[PDB]
């Protein structure tokens, strides 16, 4: 599978990385080396939906923004995060 | 058939999953793994209509949101779910 | 043959709601019959109650058009009147 | 090897602006550091401040993408914020 | 490397030269014979980014427009014009 670019940050948006990956397994492994998460899971920053498998990952546009967190995580969406900045 | 991405949640919109599938059988099987129902069925979150066969699934846009539930479920639609957040 | 398209079908009371894929009126009626065992199921536009009388009329309609399934010679309750009747 | 691509690099204050050809993130950072002497240079997207974390990400980007070169864990001023303050 | 055509002008954009070159070194050398600059450098007319090496030059389309000026130049770019209007 081809290498694609994705964007990953944590729920507080404290560290922001562009990461290249050709599978969900690779993207999680690269995220795990960057964030203090022992069981990392990837969620859409837009609506909090969990990227549950490699097939869903590859259905997304390149450069999609993900929140990395733990399993079954409460995710602060982009809209919620901006609203909380006021 | 090609893999396409879809979104699945429960009627409470609590747990939310993006799932890739190339058929309705595969989408239901993957949804059942996350939502252990005896007879899982998929419904449009927009209007509650049941996705009754693979041909209907393939007629929908990728990234469509579905509510997973049992058979003959009465789904809370997007519009009524928001309004319930209002109350 | 003809392309598969998605349609929506419900009964006159709007109790059970199905998205159904079909490539002909014959196929759409056969699938509707499995969900609503009426002896001679017929499809009517939910918008204005006009009976889908042949496959050429069906193909003249947009995908995702909503139909009411009922018996023959049925005057169905249109969407406008159904929405009104609960208010 | 990997082909040369053109990229654009400036600093957080947009004081000097360079088009740079590179075939790897390692090369792009080295050429950027020649122009902007920094102890621990990293590249960040000028659009949203996301850090270019590896060569695979760099090569996923369109040619002529604009980067801010800065130190580590940097909070760079995005294009939108910089233009906003410029108009202020 | 193949010869390509480039457009070079000054910051006023009134001394305008089409120049053929197969390297940044050649393009600068030819521009220097036309322009009053001790150390000519090439900048994109669109956004002012300096052509820092031959690899960057070769990444650009033929007939790209450059402003030639000195080092650390103050360039009036197309973006600078769009900003004013």
């Amino acid at each position: 599978a081809p290498m694609r670019g994705y964007k990953v940050t944590d729920n507080e948006r404290t560290r922001k990385y562009g990461i290249g990956a050709n599978s969900l397994e690779m993207l999680i492994a690269k995220a795990k080396s960057k964030f203090p998460l022992l069981e990392p899971h990837l969620y859409l920053a837009s609506d909090g939906f969990e990227v549950s498998d490699d097939e869903y990952l590859k259905s997304l546009p390149a450069q999609t923004l993900f929140i990395v967190s733990g399993p079954d995580a409460v995710i602060t969406t982009d809209a919620d995060f901006e609203f909380e900045k006021m």
